[PDB]
């Protein structure tokens, strides 16, 4: 028996890549695997990764979601993967039919984070298994199921709000400061869209984590009891989702410009796929990359979407400012292999913007971390590193999007970054660990036999 | 549901290479496949194949056969990757144990075409679908399965069922003399086809014209199992390197200026072949990939070609559009990657099923094939008549026209609807 096994999939390649690695990882452990895509994709790079899985795997069933015309006016949110979420999940209705076309019949439906709320129904009524695919960490997932309680005890959000902790079951309570900035501002569309999710992650037969026990301590056994005791869908650590074949470009120029550096003395540096940094912001860490006497690989984006981001980086900074970085490290504006880039031996560190997916990566290939948090679920993200013994995440610097960072002062911590032994052992450590969940008898790979044996 | 289905591996590269394409077809076309291997492998290349296959399809399930002990004192032959499939054959009484233990139960076992008399009563016992894998044009399998009735009675022909009759002269040089470890083998293989429930050829429809359904007609009459038309077999997802070093080398060419030159895994031309193959090649004024199996001149012919000692990726040369011929010994393998990528070829027929493939290549329209060069093994081509050949196949612009209209009708076939996708899924529905 192999289980039909669907993936409705949302916007952004923080939530596609690891929907696709999953949707690999599924079909590898004999299930039939069919994605529930969308177009047209609002980045280039979600198109070439969905094309690219469907060429190397062919057995991987496509069926298009068509959406209903959008009024992007009505929405809060001038965020262009905000919008596309929404516009999805106001189509929900017509999934129904969708799925019931689908043949061989479906055993489970896989539904992306941001789409719980819309679609959960939608899975219900046709007495369909659902699993939520979480993208973020186990601490961001307790904190969406909580922020709605939270809310809901507060008369105004506004001056009762200091700093104060918000209560977080299994785990270290988590201060307003580390909580997504647009959280404070309930009535914004990501807020009220999570609000919703975070309620109905419950109504599902279970969530899917990238992440492995040994990451977390012990608390996850103890948690998954409590929560079994309080009928709540159990966390299914499946983590850390392995990246594909078609993923790995042996030629890339980036890559061949690594093979020329000496081990462990380059810093890899990007803030994810839908973020970019201020003008001032992005000449003043070009600044500190040269300060740092360390060689790096500066990943650039001036605007959030790439097919947007036409601007030469010339403009930006000068032409001359651009020549003088380019002399002490390698600098791209352009879409780069990330875990690719991560695995080669040259790179000894990692500064990133805190996003799961490149703080599973870095985890998977053992690249100790410097946390610089922009937004969202990146603090929370940081504070998990933390703990963890891999990263470092420099609090002083609060977040990235309200806060301006100098070149002296990145430049420095970027050193330590280097020369921080702990994070190195404790990346060999926790690297060990994480390659043994999914090998056989491991945490992670005993969660995803279960699943799939109750499908079947 | 997904149905198991056992692939039994022989050694030889050109064999080795569809089995792993078919198993990786099987898998992109929802099945579980486990697959019979042997060890140690003749040659680097079966293992590393095999476990390039392993490492891209985990879902697959790698059982190993150990085999008894060989005895090469007989040995009715001296070829290596012939020997061994006499010493698979020595043991097919131990592959029963193996083929019942695999679990989820069985649906059909695929096995490969050399050993098909020694493993088709295998299947028997264990009440499974028998089905060989062919790894030839379907002209040789024809005449593999009409040849045994024919020595039970030179320029005459061998009366072939469905096709033009065979001559003598294009028959596997080895036939003739029988005696022979492989003549023997193909006598009860070809006497066995008819035990097995279906015969798997590397081979779409259109390629062989409208024949096929009314062949497949006529054997269900007798009682014979049905041609499966499944091809092309594609290249497997590690049969493709961004950055080989010929790679990197037409890309510096220009479009379809260059003739790509191979003989095979297998065959190696004579010291005074690759002398005289190197002047004709620099007579031909034309840019070259030169693919050599064994220094004045070592320089003189890198000056406007590329040469190469060693393995390379055929199929992602010739998918090259700087490569605009195919100068091939004539291996069905070989033969229909330049099917799959529009490539006019120049057959050079060697040994074996050569000239019975270029034959059906001179058929298709996609190639030319010098008839006035007779075997590789038995003939010596000089320079100048190399050249002029090549020359011709260059300059055959007849030859690119059918070979972009052939392309098409080759991809057409494995999309859906096509003609290798409807006999393939109907397989598949029927084991269920
Ligand atoms: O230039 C880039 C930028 C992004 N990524 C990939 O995009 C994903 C982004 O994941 P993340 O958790 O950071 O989500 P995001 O912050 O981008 O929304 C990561 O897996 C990266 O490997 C990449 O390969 N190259
Ligand atoms: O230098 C080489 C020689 C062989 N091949 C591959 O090996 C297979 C050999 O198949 P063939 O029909 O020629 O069998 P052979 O005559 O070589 O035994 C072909 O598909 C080629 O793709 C290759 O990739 N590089």
């Amino acid at each position: 028996s192999c289980p039909h096994v669907a993936l409705l999939l949302s916007s952004g390649m923080g939530h596609l890549t690891p929907c696709l690695r999953f949707a690999a990882t599924l079909v590898q452990h004999h299930c039939r695997v069919t994605i529930i895509t969308n177009y047209p994709t609002v980045s280039v790079a979600e198109s070439r990764a969905i094309s690219l899985l469907l060429s190397d795997f062919p057995q991987i069933t496509e069926k298009q979601f068509h959406l209903l015309p959008f009024d992007p006016s009505t929405a809060n949110t001038t965020d262009p993967f905000f919008l596309r979420w929404e516009a999805i999940r106001r189509s929900a209705h017509l999934l129904n039919p969708l799925l019931s076309s689908i043949s061989p019949p479906l055993s489970a439906l896989v539904i992306d984070s941001p789409l719980v709320s819309s679609f959960v129904p939608v899975a219900a009524n046709l007495d369909l298994p659902s699993y939520v695919l979480f993208t973020s960490s186990t601490r961001m997932c307790s904190l969406q199921e909580t922020f709605p309680a939270f809310v809901a005890s507060k008369t105004n959000f506004d001056s009762i709000q200091l700093d104060d902790v918000i209560e977080i079951p299994g785990f270290s309570p988590v201060p307003v400061s580390s909580v997504p900035p647009d959280f404070l501002n309930l009535n914004h569309l990501f807020t009220t869209m999570l609000i919703q999710n975070g309620q109905s992650f419950r109504k599902a037969n279970g969530i899917l984590i990238n992440t492995f026990e040994a990451l977390e301590g012990g608390i996850l056994p103890g948690i998954n009891d409590k929560r079994a005791a309080d009928g709540l869908p159990p966390y299914c650590s499946v983590g850390p989702l392995l990246p594909c074949k078609f993923e790995k470009t042996e030629c890339s120029a980036p890559v061949k410009w690594l093979d020329d550096q000496p081990e462990g003395s380059v810093v890899y540096v990007s803030f994810g796929s839908r973020f970019a940094l201020s003008s001032e912001q992005i000449k003043e860490l070009g600044d500190g990359l040269i300060r740092s006497g360390c060689r790096f690989l500066w990943v650039v984006k001036c605007k959030k979407v790439d097919q947007e981001d036409e601007e030469s980086l010339d403009e930006l900074l000068g032409r001359d400012v651009l020549e003088k970085i380019k002399k002490y490290g390698f600098v791209i504006k352009n879409w780069v292999n990330q875990q690719e880039i991560l695995d080669h031996r040259a790179v000894g560190g990692f500064v990133t913007h805190g996003g799961w997916n490149s703080s599973m990566e870095a985890v998977w290939h053992g690249v100790p971390m410097l946390v610089w948090p922009q937004f969202g679920d990146q603090k929370i993200n940081a504070e998990v590193i933390e703990r963890s013994g891999l990263g470092m995440w420099v609090k002083r610097w609060g977040w990235g999007t309200q806060q301006l960072v100098k070149g002296e002062e990145i430049g420095e911590r970027i050193k330590d970054l280097m020369g921080n032994n702990p994070l190195r052992v404790r990346a060999k450590t926790l690297r060990e660990e994480a390659r043994k969940a999914i090998e056989v008898g491991g945490s992670s790979e005993k969660t995803l036999k279960e699943l799939i044996e109750n499908w079947k």
